[PDB]
């Protein structure tokens, strides 16, 4: 239960309106909300997964990997804190081996 | 839009230049640089660094 051991601190924390990187910057709290995060709401609400209580396994590999590369690999937007990534040129992983492969 | 008409009021283009062109809702495209820097657009150069 303890905030500073909870694997969403960092992004929360990140996704912020009282942090400038999100209340000057749409672009960065656009990329928060496309991650649930409503960067308008206390920390508590910004890492609470809403009314959800219990998290089950369905043991689906396939289904795990549709998941992964629409949340992780290749999102609809970059992933917050990643300005250096899109500065070189890569918004995500996906853009990796299509704009450069060796 | 056929033909542009010239109103001659100052105070209006000042505003219309600050929400187009100097403090935008988006960064103006091919800006990828500033952005890098720490800078979307000119509103934000002054309030994140000054001398």
């Amino acid at each position: 239960e303890d905030v500073r051991k909870n694997r969403l601190k960092p992004l929360a924390t990140y996704c912020s309106v009282h942090n400038p990187e999100i209340s000057f910057k749409v672009t960065n709290e656009m990329q928060c909300r496309e991650n649930s995060i409503d960067p308008t709401k206390p920390l508590a609400e910004r890492m609470k997964i809403e009314n959800c209580s219990i998290i089950e396994g369905t043991g689906n590999f396939d289904k795990c990997v549709s998941q992964v590369e629409s949340i992780l690999v290749a999102p609809k937007l970059p992933l917050p804190a990643n300005i250096e990534a899109a500065s070189s040129g890569f918004e995500s992983v996906d853009q990796v081996f299509r704009f450069a492969s060796s």
